[PDB]
């Protein structure tokens, strides 16, 4: 009978997930290792151990239909359950999930391992992705040479392993079916918990579309003054290499050129940073620093002892995109970054303690509850801590920001500055699901695979690659989360809700008041508040407990997720720069690129 079966499931829960946490504490200790030396060794270490738990999981799944658990009364148990049957790769075959571990470990050990030749040296050949091309980027404003490292890196971490990735759409696919979704994409947009999630970013993305235009616009403008109308045209896509970053996902490391008011000041605290001899360790304590402020929780002694915070200056292999870790048993925590002394290292600091934050906030909850709300929702903490220091109030206080009048001009370099990486990647943010989801749904013949991306680059963000491209070529890949199939849609979600969020945590620090000059959305700093922290901690210590509505609830009351709050933020900019594209008479939208020949 039912009652007495759901006594003894609770008890099987219990044990179940302190299993589960136990086996799975072995298999992220042999993926940490091969994530920080690259070997033959530790590749086949971290499959081996991945194939086991999967065995395990599958028997798990098994074991579930021998109770009743819809027929439960618990919403608490049930829900556990479900999370049981969910396997994810672990439901195909020994010798297909063998298979597809080796592919995955291929493509992103292709990615790590990428060098290339410097452009004025041909014999000094490694030159990584991180520091060496990314440093080229971000700072050489010579279109040829930007031009070069563009090729080169994308052919070797795109197109190199083609074969491999038709293989783990072919397997991810298979997977995707054995769950009885109907593909990958499904299966990714099941830890939404909403039927209506992709209509509803839909809807906020065509909300938010007419300002990321005006942005696109007024950058194309400002672009062709610099560079010239032979490299920059007026109706076409912008040729994506002159956007100081290799995927154009964000363009705030070109701010010096295309900033508002030039004559003002426009915030760059890498210098200053270097000035005062800051660290790698420096930044991080300072990031613990903020989260303890807010009365949140200090960073344990194995988190000090175990994380790399530095590239590692032996001759190793590692992969250096920066990484938080749960080795969920107690206060195991670590971060693997390859830390550099910059402004925007800063707020990835920030952003990798958010995980981090939410890892030792949840390490209570049982096993299926330690994860986020939703993926969103971890992608989200940091970047709030984020929004604060990146303020003139915040950078001023920790004197990294000198000589700073905050006058109408400035106000707006510093929203333009802040719009160039928030408002910028969303568009990209949705093209990189978007493009996978349509090929796991199989909506894209083979045959035109690379024009299906750079169409949807074009479509949604206007840009463009800096030469022709072809279906000889394959540059999805040349991203980090597409070779190492890590889910994207989390980061558009965490750009949409980390506003909610910050809007929330100012107002509730007294840091926001909408009628109220003195107080700026766009300057609020939630250091020290511990009424802010508060609010993180109601939501944080849920972990996945509940379905994210409820999530967001314990936050602020709300249970929406809503673009009222980005466009808020940003309706200061948004009045100004309608002004100002009108005032210069700027060119608004593009013609279909030319550069991807089917
Ligand atoms: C994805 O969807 C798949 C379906 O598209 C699904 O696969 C199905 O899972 C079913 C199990 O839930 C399974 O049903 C069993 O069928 C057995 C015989 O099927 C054979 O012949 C079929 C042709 O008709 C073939 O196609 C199959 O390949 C099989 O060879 C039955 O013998 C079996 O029965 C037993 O179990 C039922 C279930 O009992 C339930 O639980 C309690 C038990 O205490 C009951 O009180 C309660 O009422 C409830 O019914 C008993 O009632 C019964 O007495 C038998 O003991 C069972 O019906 C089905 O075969 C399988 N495939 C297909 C094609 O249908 C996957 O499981 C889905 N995957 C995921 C991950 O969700
Ligand atoms: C990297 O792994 C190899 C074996 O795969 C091991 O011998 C070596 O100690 C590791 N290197 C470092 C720097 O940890
Ligand atoms: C700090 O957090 C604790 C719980 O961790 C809470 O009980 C306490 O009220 C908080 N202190 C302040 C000043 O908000
Ligand atoms: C550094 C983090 C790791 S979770 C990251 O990958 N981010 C943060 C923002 C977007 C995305 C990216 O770099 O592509
Ligand atoms: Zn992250």
């Amino acid at each position: 009978a039912l009652v007495k079966e759901e006594i003894q499931a609770k008890e099987y829960l219990e044990n179940l997930n302190k299993e589960l946490a136990k086996r799975t504490n072995v298999e992220t200790e042999a993926a940490w290792a091969y994530g920080s030396n690259i070997t033959d060794e530790n590749e086949k270490k971290k499959n081996e151990i991945s194939a086991e738990l999967a065995k395990f999981m599958k028997e798990v799944a098994s074991d579930t239909t021998k109770f009743q658990w819809r027929s439960y009364q618990s919403e608490d148990l049930k829900r556990q359950f479900k999370a049981l049957t969910k396997l994810g790769y672990a439901a195909l075959p020994e010798d297909d999930y063998a298979e597809l571990l080796d592919t995955l470990s291929a493509m992103e050990s292709n990615f790590a391992k990428v060098k290339v030749c410097d452009y004025k040296d041909s014999t000094k050949c490694d030159l990584a992705l991180d520091p060496e091309i990314e440093e080229v980027i971000s700072k050489s404003r010579d279109h040829e040479e930007l031009a070069y490292y563009w090729r080169e890196f994308y052919d070797k971490a795109g197109t190199a392993v083609r074969s491999q990735f038709e293989r783990y759409v072919e397997l991810n696919t298979k997977a995707a079916k054995l769950n009885n979704f109907t593909s990958g994409a499904e299966a990714w947009l099941d830890e939404y918990e909403d039927d209506t999630f992709e209509q509803q970013l839909e809807d906020i993305f065509a909300d938010i579309r007419p300002l990321y235009q005006q942005i696109h616009g007024y950058v194309r403008f400002r672009l062709r003054k610099h560079y010239g109308d032979a490299v920059v045209s007026e109706t076409g896509p912008i040729p994506m290499h002159l956007l100081g970053n290799m995927w154009a996902q964000q363009w705030s490391e070109i701010a010096d050129i295309v900033s508002p008011f030039p004559e003002k000041p426009l915030v760059d605290v890498s210098a200053e940073m270097e000035k005062q001899g800051y660290t790698p360790l420096k930044m991080f304590q300072m990031g613990d620093d903020f989260f303890t402020s807010m009365n949140l929780t200090k960073l344990p002694q194995d988190f000090w002892d175990k994380s790399i915070i530095e590239k590692p200056t032996d001759g190793r292999d590692l992969v250096c995109h920066a990484s938080a870790w749960d080795f969920y048993l107690t206060d195991d925590v670590r971060i693997k970054q390859c830390t550099r002394v910059t402004q925007d290292q800063l707020f990835t600091v920030h952003h990798e303690l958010g995980h981090i934050q939410y890892f030792l906030q949840y390490q209570h909850q049982p096993f299926v509850y330690r994860t986020g709300a939703n993926p969103g929702f971890h992608e989200a903490v940091g970047d709030v801590l984020s929004l604060s220091v990146s303020t003139p109030k915040h950078l001023e206080k920790i004197g990294l920001l000198k000589d700073y009048v905050r006058d109408d001009e400035a106000r707006i370099n510093q929203l333009f500055l802040t719009a160039l990486d928030k408002i910028v990647f969303l568009p990209f943010a949705f093209t990189m699901d978007k493009y996978r989801w349509s090929l796991f749904r199989g909506e894209v013949d083979k045959a035109n695979w690379n024009c299906a991306f750079w169409k949807l680059r074009d479509e949604y963000s206007g840009i463009e690659p800096p030469v022709v491209r072809s279906e000889k070529d394959f540059d999805a890949p040349a991203k980090y989360h597409i070779s190492a199939d890590v889910e994207y849609l989390r980061y558009l979600v965490s750009f949409i809700i980390q506003f909610q969020f910050y809007k929330s945590a100012c107002i509730k620090a007294g840091q926001y008041d909408p009628d109220n000059v003195e107080l700026p959305l766009d300057n609020c700093d939630i250091y020290g508040s511990a009424a802010a922290g508060a609010a993180f901690h109601n939501m944080l210590s849920m972990g996945a407990s509940k379905p994210w509505p409820d999530a967001l609830e314990a936050f602020n009351g709300e249970r929406i997720m809503s673009g009222k709050a980005i466009a808020e933020y940003f309706e200061p900019l948004r009045v100004w720069l309608e002004a100002e594209n009108i005032k210069n008479n700027v060119h608004i939208g593009w013609t279909t690129s030319n550069k991807c020949v089917s």
